[PDB]
């Protein structure tokens, strides 16, 4: 067993890395002599928009810009001062007094909505203040202002959160400037000569950094990891207008102050943008890849940090020619969104934990937190393989502690095996899911995400499902609305998962009015076809004052909404023993105290059916308020505290589910597999290639003969396998373990 | 201890009703005393409607929504309607009066495409586009009078004949109905007191196919329709409403609903002809030399008794059924009669007069929530109803009624029947105003329910509460300003309800107002989603939380990290919450949250709890570290206040009733109006006593709001104290 593995170094440590590289079959070294004479690979990092501060200091203007909002200021009369920069990091920010604040500002009463008129307000010139007439007193008034970039995002996240105190600020910069671009360009052809010893340039990343602002406090105030803010200049807005025919506003960036986070629903300007920068970044970053592939150097992408503008779900990511792109795996999720990009030569992950003093100090257990990692990514792996795994920092650190050690040993060899034993080829995947939303396959396992794999209170629900997922022995991919509507549902989907809050990208907002979309989805569904709806699915505010999600009859749930309440809501009796719920643990005092509080009995204005006291047994995460049964047809699984959280109704051939929200668990996951096998009326295509138990997984190989049974836990887990033609086997496995077993080739 | 209480009869029961009217000062009899009889004058005749039977009241009915799988559908009428309830009306030209929608679209399907089939109730559509869903809006007659109906049912009365209603809109049902009250007045020389219960239109009460309520409205329109009012309302307004304008597209114009023109419009001219065919009703008693007491209930509709214009009727008096504070303050607060009264629960019926059950637990439970509320607003007349014998049968019962009709009286005589003083004024700002006072938040009268009763509890804290309530509109604020004698503005709902106000929070002249008169030294209280108006502003949901200093996050505002400042457990406002001292360490011990990136921080990682809310309003949050957060548990904001000029803003979001609710709600409201040290004087330090203060009759007293001993010591304004030590539902003066 050797290969596929990245092992970090440091100066003045030749004989650990010798043994540590050869104890993990290490077949590339990454940077940080007596080493280079050891025959691997070598990486090399490239910051090609900072690590230069004696340039751009001579170049300021042509720092990278983003536009800033202030904090809403109150008119008690009719002016108003705004400052510009009492809510934001003067260290990271500065407005832009060059170019013409009348041209490329706007004062806004966020009141009314309407930009106060040009005439009507002065930067002063000694402050960071507007002053703004003729205004309307009781309103509020904000600027939405450019200002430059000082000081590298990241590398100012990690100045603050290791306390580097005195050390130099690293100034970025902005290529789309041409004498900082030329610039970039002499260093790299003039840094590659200077490297004949580096075999893959690992690019972290290129040039555009993910919004990631900070406050008058230094806390983190806006952040979007998929955040187009900081892409911004005169120049590059003016040559917008000039290329699209209209000129955006800086409300097209602030807009409102949610910054274009990526569960707004997408507006055309957004995706305008995103194809404008987008184009602009793709051709340098193939120029950095065509010069390093003519330097005999491969070129590698992190997906992170600067990696705005290359989009690598998107057409055409193949025409850049980059050779890998290597990623954070912070779970199985953020793993897929890794393993999943194609148009590379191969993919990689940076595991965890990084060997770095935050994890690794005496009397911390770092191998705990280095096999949970792995057994998050060993899960998606198994559905698409990763080519190589590697650790990232200070390997002096990690020398330290034994056990770790022999954690990475272990990790590394079932990786090796993993691969050799699969050929690298995906497990067979029994049923066809897609997750439906406005943004489809350019955000590929990125739904629910603001900051990477940081789930909170507010997304964690509907992240659930993507994690639940990235393991599932079920293929997944991505789908818009533009889509569905522009070429209906392709045949081969058995499920559609529809899941988020109201009026978000994951839900669609008001595109689920247009009744081509409603009628598709209907067709297909009766037709046989599955809906599986997570939160507010199908949601449309207004539209109908009886009816807030429009695919209500096909999941037999709505959410009342405080129009309806005149209407009386029975309740059918729920069916606890269920298909869906086979394997939700029973609690026997749980269950007769709901069995013996009874039913509410109808009453006037209250409806009916409801139990008295709750089932429970599944975690729902946050709750829809007031969600109930359009009608007694549907069967109801959970309906507690008197509103649904989970359901199910036939719809002609079809059925589709309701579920209030999904958190991750290995119950969980084993609840949603099951949805989705009973709703596309896949019963019977169940039982094969499945474990019994929750906590495990199953992953078939037909061509080579193959299935392996996974633990996905830190205990021992029994498992009954159940094999294609109805044959059975038990195991008994081991802490993390996996296991191995032939079945006819095909 | 003489009068003021209306007794039931019965048959044969004449030798202990003179006993229990002698025991309990009863000055009148209900069915030598003052002599009451129930009217119900669009019931008790089926041998005259039967015979004129396009003359009964109807409805416009919304059916279930039927899928269409191809270019036509069916959609049956009465599946999901009581048919011994309601019957489609074939005489009216459906296509003139029925309307098919698209719902999926919204359009009004053309009358063209639809037929009504002669044999079944069952409407055949052609020309349409599959799958959407479709319904058909029609006219109904009502044929079974719903109160009546309801009563049955409950009781099952089998077989006996249905009570069939009629709508005095048609002159022939008119005159019928007025000619035979002229009749009854002839003779019934002996009555004194026509109890009307109650006049022409029913509250919206609909029963589906398996005899359950289907939609009820206790303010509700929908029972008043007919082919010649719809006709003439075309013909005063100039425009034709829709079957829409009345099933309001599954809503049937809910109390909930930000009211519409159509609405309106329809409550007037309704209106108009209830409280004519009213006055000259009561004129007729007044010359028969009786008196006309209306029923505020049932056959209520189109009197909206406290829109201006109601004493012009001439009704001598308003009985009320007493469910609780808030119930009694609809009757109380009535002006336009001479007085009021309060029939009060029990019922004497058998559901509660049992072989072994103590019914005298529900009166003084009953009398405790109405008389805190009476002692602010007093009616005049108490009172029960139902079968006498049943409750003579109950000697602890008798002896608790005798307790009470003295009590309710001993009231009276105290205080000249005059309202407490009230130490602060209070308006509560929605879509309806006055007309709607005491009834936001209602759908079943006297039944809060999860969706209602965390906004309901505040008006069952204030009809209580020492202080001045009012009820105003947005049309008045934004007409007149905000009256310079309010210390309080309160609004509370949930978001698109007239009680929040939907989209007039987008009106800058409402914002403008209600801003400058917080800044100058106002109060605003705002429960649930106070100010909410959707997708106005993306990044601002509560148009007011500048005010309050809370938002709600909208999920379009996630890439913005929250930081909540530390929460400050010991604060006037929340003086008499009890906290575990155990709880309170463990919340104190489990700290805060560092600031993580898209997380935020400032978050306690426990709760600190000891307060019911009641719903959660999901991500609330504080919009600056300058807003005070008195309770912000589970991530997210319960309770706060905000500093706003020389005024305050304060969020709560929600406030199911309670003794410990209402003493944090009139904190609040002493707090929010910088009111603080006028707060002592007259108050108890339990929350589970009230206080009210008589200055002209030189009185104060002291309740128990409670079915137990209570301890409380009362602070006077000149700074004393005296301790009381009251038992079950006890009172006591000085
Ligand atoms: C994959 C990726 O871009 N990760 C970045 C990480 O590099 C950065 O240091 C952190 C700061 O909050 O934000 C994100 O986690
Ligand atoms: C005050 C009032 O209108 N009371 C009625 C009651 O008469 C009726 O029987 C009931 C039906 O559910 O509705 C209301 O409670």
């Amino acid at each position: 067993s050797t290969g596929r593995f990245t092992l970090p170094s440091e100066e003045n440590f030749a004989e650990k890395t010798k043994e540590l590289a050869e104890l993990w079959g290490a077949d590339a070294i990454r940077n940080s002599e007596a080493v280079l004479a050891l025959g691997k690979k070598i990486y090399n990092a490239y910051f090609p928009t900072r690590a230069h501060n004696e340039w751009i200091t001579l170049h300021m203007d042509e720092t990278p810009q983003v536009y800033l909002l202030t904090d809403r200021i109150l008119a008690e009369s009719d002016t108003v001062d705004i400052p510009l920069m009492e809510s934001f990091f003067a260290e990271q920010l500065k407005p832009n007094r060059d170019a013409d604040p009348h041209k490329y500002w706007e004062v806004v009463d966020r009141t009314t909505g309407e930009v106060v008129d040009s005439a009507n307000w002065t930067l002063d010139a000694d402050e960071d203040t507007v002053h703004v007439s003729g205004v309307a007193a009781w309103h509020e008034y904000t600027v939405s202002f450019l200002a430059y970039i000082i000081w590298d995002p990241v590398e100012m996240y990690n100045h603050l959160t290791n306390d580097w105190g005195d050390k130099e600020h690293e100034i970025p910069f902005d290529i789309y400037h041409p004498a900082t671009r030329k610039f970039v360009f002499d260093t790299f052809e003039q840094w590659l000569k200077d490297s004949p010893q580096t075999d893959v340039v690992r690019f972290t990343t290129f040039f555009y950094q993910f919004t990631l602002l900070f406050d008058e406090k230094r806390r983190e105030k806006v952040v979007d990891w998929f955040g187009y803010a900081c892409t911004v200049s005169p120049r590059a807005l003016d040559d917008f207008e000039a290329k699209y025919g209209y000129r955006l506003r800086p409300e097209d960036f602030v807009d409102g102050g949610a910054y274009n986070s990526a569960w707004r629903v997408p507006r055309k300007a957004q995706r305008d943008w995103i194809d404008f920068l987008s184009g602009f970044v793709r051709e340098n970053v193939k120029q950095l890849a065509d010069m390093s592939h003519a330097a005999g150097k491969e070129a590698m992408m992190f997906l992170g940090d600067q990696w705005i503008g290359t989009e690598p779900y998107k057409d055409g990511f193949d025409e850049l020619g980059l050779d890998a792109v290597v990623g954070s795996i912070g779970d199985g999720t953020t793993t897929r969104m890794i393993a999943d990009i194609p148009g590379v030569k191969y993919t990689e992950g940076r595991f965890l934990p990084y060997f770095f003093p935050d994890t690794f100090y005496e009397g911390n257990d770092p191998s705990i937190e280095g096999l949970d990692n792995w057994r998050k990514a060993r899960r998606a792996i198994l559905r698409s393989p990763i080519s190589r795994m590697g650790y990232g920092g200070y390997l002096s650190l990690a020398a330290k502690f034994p056990k770790f050690v022999d954690t990475v040993t272990h990790i590394a060899n079932e990786f090796r095996d993993i691969h050799d034993r699969t050929g690298g080829v995906a497990a067979e995947g029994e049923l066809n899911v897609a997750i439906l939303n406005s943004w489809g396959k350019m955000r590929s396992w990125m739904a629910f995400t603001v900051a990477h794999a940081l789930p909170n209170k507010q997304t964690y629900s509907y992240y659930g499902i993507l994690e639940s997922l990235s393991g599932m022995r079920v293929n997944v991919r991505f789908i818009s609305f533009d889509d569905v509507l522009a070429h209906g549902i392709d045949s081969d989907i058995d499920v559609i998962i529809n899941g988020g809050p109201v009026d978000t990208a994951f839900t669609g907002g008001d595109v689920w009015t247009n009744p081509k979309l409603v009628e598709t989805v209907r067709a297909w569904v009766r037709g046989g076809g599955a809906f599986v709806g997570v939160g507010e699915p199908s949601s449309a505010p207004r539209f109908q004052t009886g009816r807030f999600f429009q695919l209500a009859d096909v999941i037999g749930v709505d959410e009342e909404r405080y129009q309806t309440l005149s209407v009386d809501k029975y309740f059918p009796p729920v069916v606890p023993d269920h298909f869906i719920t086979a394997d939700v643990p029973v609690d026997p005092a749980a269950r007769e105290a709901w069995e013996q509080a009874g039913y509410r009995i109808p009453l006037s204005g209250c409806g009916g059916g409801q139990s008295i006291k709750p089932l429970g047994g599944i975690d729902f995460g946050e709750p829809v308020l007031n969600t109930y049964p359009v009608n007694e047809n549907v069967t109801l699984l959970r309906a507690d505290g008197g509103q649904v959280q989970l359901a199910t109704n036939d719809y002609g051939k079809g059925r589709g589910v309701y579920i209030s929200g999904l958190p991750y668990s290995a119950a969980n996951a084993r609840l949603l597999e099951r949805v989705l096998f009973y709703a596309s009326h896949n019963e019977d295509k169940y039982a094969a290639w499945s474990s019994s138990n929750p906590e495990c997984e199953v992953a078939h190989f037909p061509e080579q003969g193959l299935y392996c049974v996974i633990n996905n836990t830190d205990q021992p887990q029994k498992t009954t396998v159940t094999l294609a033609d109805g044959t059975t086997e038990d195991f008994d496995l081991p802490d993390s373990g996996i296991a191995w077993r032939e079945a006819l080739e095909h």
